[PDB]
């Protein structure tokens, strides 16, 4: 239903850009590219969504994973986006995300960092 | 460094059973069974790993969504998974999930449940 | 530093409003009334900031606790919001937020919710 | 039902130590000591309880905050604690946290981490 409404180009609220592609088939691929945290040039995203959402309104279940590994730089981490794409006038998609860094036993309390990210098709 | 440590059949703390393939490349590609919530047979997901950890004892990060969509239902919703991976004895991927329901704007406050799994290699 | 632009009345998002009292201590005590969830008239919450901030232009960290219990109705969960009051022109409170419901065992699992407010002194 | 229960030493995962008092009224009270994170001594802490639970064996809904501030030092941060209470041979509270650091504008995004604390009555 929302292939064409997912597929494209998205910002968020840092200036960070989303580049992806719904499958007919539930699937997400692309590439992301973070405004912060020392990330450089695009990184391969792979994710999923509902591809048959509810008919009522509902926005459509999506997420997808980053791990902060290119040619360029390796941050030893990986971001998961966990959120619903809404239609209409200003699309958005509404993220939630978790950011695990790999650590040792010791500070695995502290490996874990949260946010929110709102993404939409203008800068 | 970790793709034969992460490839493979892992079951956390509800009986949930998630069967991955790591790429050379950072891939994550297999099959999630949900013990709870509604969940019936497999769900593809797709994540990514950082294929090139730190050697200094750290875990390895990792990611992967499901879309809770299949042949048999579709739970309008997705959990995306955040979490390290620790070689060793007695091998665990520790994770942080959101799962997004998609919903209205006006439930769009309670669209999204965070946990926690373990998982393992025996179950 | 910030007793006296925490102390006040904030609304988030929602027409949720907050109403609190920050002490010398690091106390805060007050009052919460939600627009959405069901929730009826006020509800105490209780929580404590950081009484002596960073003097570098950081947030002022924060957080605070609602049960879900008045004499109107009482809905078997608690909230606890973690976040920083900026100060300046349009003070805010970011907030990023945990709901756990009262389960079973067995729905432990779907226990907690997961959001974000951001507060304002104006509606 | 559970003011009892509740009010007393508990410990989690990390060897730290939270001393509580429940309040009929709802009210917890007390002091935290974290065994990590450059925390030291004990801290205030004050949150809700649920001081009337379903009866059909749910758990107690709760949670508490802790500005990371006392006389020895000052992490400029603040935990909120939200969980549930369950009750039982071994009595459990079963928590997930979000860690806030009062951060400048341009660091927000990584402003807050997230976890999840089990406590018990024994070390």
């Amino acid at each position: 239903r929302d292939q064409a409404g997912i597929t494209g180009t998205w910002y968020n609220q840092l200036g960070s850009t989303f580049i992806v592609t719904a499958g007919a088939d539930g699937a997400l691929t692309g590439t992301y590219e973070s405004a912060v945290g020392n990330a450089e040039s695009r990184y391969v995203l792979t994710g999923r969504y509902d591809s048959a959402p509810a008919t009522d309104g509902s926005g459509t279940a999506l997420g997808w994973t980053v791990a902060w590994k290119n040619n360029y730089r390796n941050a030893h981490s990986a971001t998961t986006w966990s959120g619903q794409y809404v239609g209409g006038a200003e699309a958005r998609i509404n993220t939630q995300w978790l950011l695990t860094r790999g650590t040792t036993e010791a500070n695995a309390w502290k490996s874990t960092l949260v946010g929110h990210d709102t993404f939409t098709k203008v800068k």
